[PDB]
């Protein structure tokens, strides 16, 4: 049956209610940048060496100075119980099997003690909204903190919700069961009910002073923003455009990767998020200079398949593609991935 990540995409589409499905998929508007993320994966084109000695392939690294199995991360994406009835718990123990780290939904169906709970020693990071209400906010943090995880990634591309049709069409809600356990469109509403659109980088200097955790801006995709981020004290940037969900026709984010690597001049570590599907995804953003990517939807599909078994299959599929892409490239660690590897 399932042997790449596309597989289980269709799998999804198959096993899912509509409305699920297309909550899961959906772009922003016309889905310009939806389509981009994938395809501009396909015009950066790669350039192997040849006769390295890649019988000892080694795909670890670090993110944020914690190890992780390689470079291939689960990116926050919100509602997992919707997929699967163990949700964020089946992802983060795949995360702890797999030895890569779980980014954690402020949106997700299951609670941020919960997760941790369920994977305490699997790496786990907090996405934080900025709520209109900063007493829920600074809690969201301190438990973060009181329950181990290790970095806190700020939406910064989110004052509202972008308009996806499809779920204005489905006047998308969460199934009866399920609850945002840690407090048209159902969720553009809510957002705007929510979520601050005021939010601005004294903000950002207010939350640099609440925590001591290591933070990413997340959803930066301009080189003076990512200059700014590290202006105050922030500790990574993480590109990306959402999952191509809130502004259609911003760039993909492996094309604006390059600008942002240069523009931070490496004071801060780099990630990328947005289209990731196969091992020679995740090869081309680390010879762009990323030091990981994130995962959105693939996860999402693992998920929709088998839980925990279906999320630690799609994790073992990107990591032998990424393996089989490094060893045919010429490349025996993640150290040695270059910039001559690829061209635009
Ligand atoms: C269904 C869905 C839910 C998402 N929920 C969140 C969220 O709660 N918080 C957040 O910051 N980003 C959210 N994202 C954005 C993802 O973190 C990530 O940027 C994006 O999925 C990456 O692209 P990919 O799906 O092509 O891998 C969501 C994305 C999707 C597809
Ligand atoms: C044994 N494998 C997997 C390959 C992938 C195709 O057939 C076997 C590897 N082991 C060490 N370094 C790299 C690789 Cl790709």
């Amino acid at each position: 049956r399932l042997i790449c990540i596309n597989d289980y995409e269709q799998h999804a589409k198959s096993v899912l209610p509509k409305s699920i499905y297309d909550y899961y998929r959906s772009g922003a508007n016309d889905e310009e940048t939806l389509a981009d993320n994938i395809a501009a994966f396909s015009r950066w084109k790669l350039y192997p060496r040849m006769l390295r000695n890649v019988a000892e392939t080694d795909l670890s690294t670090s993110v944020l100075g914690q190890r992780v199995s390689m470079p291939i991360c689960v990116g926050a994406t919100a509602m997992q119980r919707m997929a699967h009835v163990d949700g964020e718990l089946a992802t983060v123990r795949a995360c702890q099997s797999l030895g890569t780290g779980m980014m954690l939904s402020s949106w997700a169906t299951s609670s941020i003690e919960e997760v941790a709970e369920a994977g305490p020693e699997a790496l786990r990071w907090l996405q934080l909204y900025i709520y209109k209400d900063r007493e829920v906010t600074k809690k969201l943090v301190r438990q973060a903190e009181k329950m181990g995880y290790k970095a806190i990634f700020v939406t910064v591309d989110t004052p509202y919700l972008g308009n996806r049709l499809d779920d204005v069409r489905n006047r998308f809600k969460l199934p009866p069961q399920l609850r945002m356990k840690n407090f048209d469109s159902g969720l553009a509403a809510y957002v705007a009910k929510a979520i601050d659109p005021s939010i601005s980088w004294e903000d950002i200097k207010w939350l640099r002073r609440l925590t001591s955790l290591p933070i990413v801006a997340k959803g930066i995709l301009r080189g003076d923003d990512a200059r700014e981020a590290v202006k105050h004290g922030l500790n990574g940037i993480l590109v990306s455009n959402h999952g191509a969900r809130q502004l259609d026709g911003v760039p993909a984010t492996i094309d604006v990767l390059p600008e942002i690597v240069e523009a931070v001049e490496g004071k801060v570590e780099v990630f990328l998020d947005g289209g990731v599907r196969k091992g020679t995804d995740v090869l081309k953003a680390l010879a762009l200079g990323a030091k990981a990517v994130f995962v959105g939807r693939p996860i999402v599909w693992g998920l929709a398949f088998q839980g925990e078994k279906g999320v630690q299959d799609v994790l073992e599929i990107l990591k032998e593609e990424f393996r089989l892409a490094m060893a045919l490239s010429g490349c025996q660690n993640v150290k040695v991935i270059d910039k001559t590897l690829v061209r635009k």
